[PDB]
């Protein structure tokens, strides 16, 4: 589904969403703010800022071939997920993504890491540092769209930040950032900028609109004459999530066994240990499967997705919830509006889906 | 407060509790499993199990005199925090803790990563090991207590874990370890063994009765005829807490204004960025103060005192709510029956106090 033609945007449908592990290049959610740059590869250089006043220009032909090639399988949310639920309790302003503002990928390409240890940077700095990000994309002034992440993640091992130049093995296509992108494990997609121009170490956060005057959470009670993102930090890794991708809202299945689905995440690495699942509103509750992997402690980049198989009498009506934990023992509130945002952002609340069982 | 005199066990009542950033010694909660060793101190010695089979054995003059001393402000909440809240949904096993199984203090001690380095252990491992701990308070049997930790974050700088030797400026008290503890940074109370007699790198996690069978997270629908502790994994990091430490339940306030009090904290580290009060049962919520200052990111291990001073008008009644969210976003839950088990552990449900303004 497309909610946006001119800036682009394109959510899967949820039919499609968690039925691999590894979302299709072709199926891969796409949020794009400005006008998606046609890059030329030749010319094409990534510059980086040295430390004492220097740069790095690198070609893609470079940034492939003096870093070793690093691959992680990471889960893109965007913080605009689930924003639909959030717009039913009170109107906000933004794309009304539904619960497919997610997907899941290999990523290939060098380690962020190591291209900053290679022009000069060390490997801490006293104070909060910060490493920005500007992409080829740009509005008619022609600012362009940034983001930035702390020093101490950038350069951290566990943390897998990478320049991929690839995706699901491919080389990344125009629109998820072609020829590069930064992709930030564990971390809302908004700091994954694609068409990477720029990455520059600076004391302070990006100056970008979208780091400093969006994204952020708010209490409920602010609203548009209140609102001064002063007051918020910059949203960075996201809380437990999960949704029902199976059975779809007003359903009528077949009565004896019913195989319910979806996925759950969970930000900064942290895994998602348990989904609960029930069938009755939210009053009784039954353990999903989990399928996929164990991922190294600390390195859950990847979602999570889950079934139940269970039984379903005839003529009786459902209400489906799931509600995930993660290695920390976070978990999913109970409803939208406590967690109501004027931007319609970070929206966990426990997912529900209405159906009824046929006769 | 104490809810158990053998083995030993109290917490602070609650207008005590967070008058004080740093919880006075002699007013820190205590929770003892076990018979309270009474140790020599010059006979003290920590044994350190080496990498190849040698064996460290460190007194405690030593360990005071060859690692650099370190100073962390950190907060101690044990998982039954607030398990009678739960209880009262539907009963659990465990001492009735009520807001105030939590502290906090600065510790001073070596640094676990310190103690390792000097005793031949490398700076990471291949695959999962774990770092294990015993105390000197043993069961008739002459089974210790003990715990351990993921071997990367005792090996981790940022992480902080210590072997404390101080608390609050003074040696340890008995009931808190003397003549010294562990202090994990970020992580539940069980973990941080008190009158450490040993610490050992192991594949796996510690035996001891309280890692494997006993703070773990199960779903609601769990009972004991169905609980099974290979299903879920011992807690570490927690979630993000908090509670209302003034007005007391019940209390009839003076009408105008009322000065409303209490704590919020997160494990790993992760600061308090907001805390939202309602006084009117959770349908509309006001900003909290934050008090104190800001630690480095990913190291807030004490917790944020929080304050709301708000008009009150005569003969009004109040249900003051306090919920708080931390730096990855994560929110307490509405409601605790969705977040029931049947130990009464990981009770972070919104805390709702009654009081009425007076006529
Ligand atoms: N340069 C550039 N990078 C950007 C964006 C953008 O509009 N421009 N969108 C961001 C945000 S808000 C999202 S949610 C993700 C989505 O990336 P995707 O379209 O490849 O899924 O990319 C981020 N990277
Ligand atoms: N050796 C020893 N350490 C232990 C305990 C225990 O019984 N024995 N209890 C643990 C748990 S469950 C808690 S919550 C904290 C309590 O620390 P405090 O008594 O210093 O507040 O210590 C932990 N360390
Ligand atoms: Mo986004
Ligand atoms: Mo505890």
């Amino acid at each position: 589904r497309v909610n946006s033609q001119k800036p682009f945007n394109a959510e899967p449908p949820a039919e499609l969403l968690a039925e691999r592990f590894l979302t299709p290049n072709e199926l891969f959610f796409t949020q794009n703010h400005l006008p998606v740059p046609a890059v030329e590869p030749s010319s094409y250089r990534l510059r980086v800022d040295g430390p004492g006043g220097g740069t790095l220009s690198l070609s893609l032909a470079e940034l492939r071939s003096r870093f070793p090639k690093h691959e992680v399988t990471a889960t893109l949310q965007c913080a605009g997920n689930r924003r639909s639920e959030m717009s039913r309790v009170r109107p906000v302003k933004g794309l009304p993504w539904d619960i497919g503002a997610i997907s899941t990928a290999r990523w290939g390409g060098a380690r962020l890491r190591d291209v900053l240890l290679h022009a000069g940077f060390p490997e801490e700095l006293q104070g909060e540092w910060h490493v920005c990000f500007e992409g080829l994309d740009a509005d008619p002034g022609g600012a362009p769209y940034g983001a930035s992440i702390p020093y101490g993640r950038a350069l951290s091992p566990a943390a897998d930040v990478l320049l991929a130049y690839e995706m699901n093995g491919t080389e990344l296509p125009r629109d998820h950032g072609f020829p590069v992108r930064v992709v930030v494990p564990g971390v809302v997609g908004a700091r994954s900028v694609k068409w990477l121009r720029r990455v520059a170490v600076s004391p302070d956060e990006s100056p970008s609109h979208w780091q400093q005057n969006d994204y952020k959470g708010f209490s409920p009670c602010v609203d548009w004459d209140t609102v001064d993102y002063r007051t918020a930090p910059a949203i960075q890794e996201l809380p437990v999530q999960s949704a029902v991708t199976q059975p779809r809202p007003g359903a009528a299945v077949p009565p004896g066994e019913l195989t319910v689905k979806g996925y759950a995440w969970s930000g900064g690495g942290r895994e998602v240990v348990r989904v609960d699942v029930s069938l009755d509103g939210g009053r009784t509750w039954k353990v999903a499967r989990l399928m996929g992997d164990k991922a190294p402690p600390g390195r859950a980049w990847a979602w999570a997705l889950w079934e139940l198989t269970v039984p379903v009498e005839a003529g009786t009506e459902l209400e489906i919830v799931c509600k995930a934990v993660d290695s920390s023992y976070n978990v999913q509130p109970d409803s939208v509006a406590p967690i109501w945002n004027l931007r319609g952002v970070l929206s966990t609340a426990w997912h529900r889906v209405r159906v009824s069982v046929q006769d």
